[PDB]
DNA sequence: CGCTAGTCGACAT
DNA sequence: TCGACTAGCG
């Protein structure tokens, strides 16, 4: 995600405990729990051997949140966004290597170094995620599989008032316009919360605490959607936005060499890349739990054209979207693997 | 100072 | 995966 964002705005953070959300609703990026739980049993998962330690690992977190009187909404990743469809695969292959290498590193005796090999080959499948989903439903905990990336979905759940805070390890949530993000939370409840409103507590941030400018900064610094121009980090991007008296971001990016007083040349496809990135942060498709409909993260502004935003996710039928969201329909094969019905007993 | 890429540890015995 | 941390260079 946004490389080095947390340290950049550490002044806006605060050590908290989950009890401050007792009697309120919190959405969870379940992937972090799934991964941290999968580390404990990477060996069995790599060899294909049966294991389910990650289920219990997630469930102790769930039971903790429930013990402190909090209503958790588990959120999962869905279809891979086209913008990263290569990237993920570019990661995928590497995992395979760390499998083929890893096992061979066990043939040389080095099990200590094979640890890092098998732990860097972990692939969180939809099956494992669904096992966790069943394990959560058995405890009466609502779940929700995002149409695509879970970040946008969580951001929506928080900006809609459905949840008050979001538990995750990804800082990208901030660039999506999240209000309250709880980072680094152990199995006991000790966490680190960052609020959007308190982004002004960061001196080096300047006046770049507004959501739009902050987003521009995050994108310009380098993200999953668009690699940053070489030599551009959070600081110099922030400086560009501070020295800019211009609302139109395109002309500003074209004048980056003027704002940084450097010889920076901007490729004309990088402009389009920035536009696509911004449109992805703004209008990535998410699922509305209440209205049961595929909607963009934010309402389409008048200046944008929804017909040209396929890279931000494609629309499907709202019923199918519902079946995906409930985790009944497989992300890949589009086949029914379950039949949960919330009616016959999040979705008001 | 600031940015890149690269290593490194996570879990837990 | 994803942040943390650092050497190396503009
Ligand atoms: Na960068």
């Amino acid at each position: 995600g946004i490389q080095g964002l947390l340290q950049f705005i550490k002044e806006a953070s605060e050590p908290i405990h989950v009890r401050k959300y007792k009697g309120q609703v919190v959405a969870v990026d379940t992937y972090c729990w799934l991964h941290k739980g999968a580390i404990a049993c990477a060996e069995k998962l790599a060899k294909g051997e049966p294991t389910d330690r990650y289920v219990g690992f997630c469930m102790k977190f769930v039971n903790m949140l429930l013990s402190h009187g909090i209503k958790p909404i588990l959120v999962f990743d869905g279809c891979t966004l086209p913008s990263k469809k290569e990237v993920e695969r570019s990661r995928r292959e590497r995992r395979q290597a760390n499998l083929l290498k890893g096992k061979q590193l066990l043939r040389e005796g080095k099990v200590s170094e094979a640890r890092e090999c098998f732990t860097r080959s972990i692939n969180i499948t939809h099956a494992m995620a669904h096992k966790v989903i069943k394990a959560a439903r058995s405890q009466g905990v609502d779940c929700l599989v995002a149409p695509y990336e879970a970040d946008a979905q969580l951001a929506y759940l928080n900006k809609a008032g459905i949840v008050q805070a979001i538990i995750t390890e990804d800082s990208d949530l901030l660039a999506f316009g999240c209000k309250k993000v709880i980072l680094k939370m152990d199995q006991f409840g000790n966490g680190l919360e960052i609020d959007q409103a308190r982004l002004g507590m960061c001196r080096q941030l300047g006046d770049v605490f507004t959501e739009e400018k902050f987003r521009y900064m995050c994108i310009l610094s380098g993200c999953d959607y668009l690699s940053s121009l070489r030599g551009i980090g959070l600081a110099k991007a922030c400086k560009v936005l501070r020295l800019a008296n211009n609302p139109d971001i395109v002309k500003v990016i074209k004048k980056i060499g003027h704002y940084l007083k450097m010889n920076i040349t901007v490729p004309e496809d990088y402009i389009n890349g920035f536009i696509r990135a911004n449109n992805t942060f703004l209008y990535q498709l998410v699922f509305d739990p209440i209205k049961r409909k595929l909607i963009p993260l934010n309402a389409y502004e008048d200046d944008v054209d929804p017909e040209t935003l396929s890279y931000a996710g494609q629309y499907v039928d709202d019923s199918i979207a519902l079946q995906i969201a409930l985790g009944n329909k497989d992300i890949n094969t589009f086949e029914q693997i379950d039949d949960y019905n919330p009616d016959t007993a999040l979705y008001f």
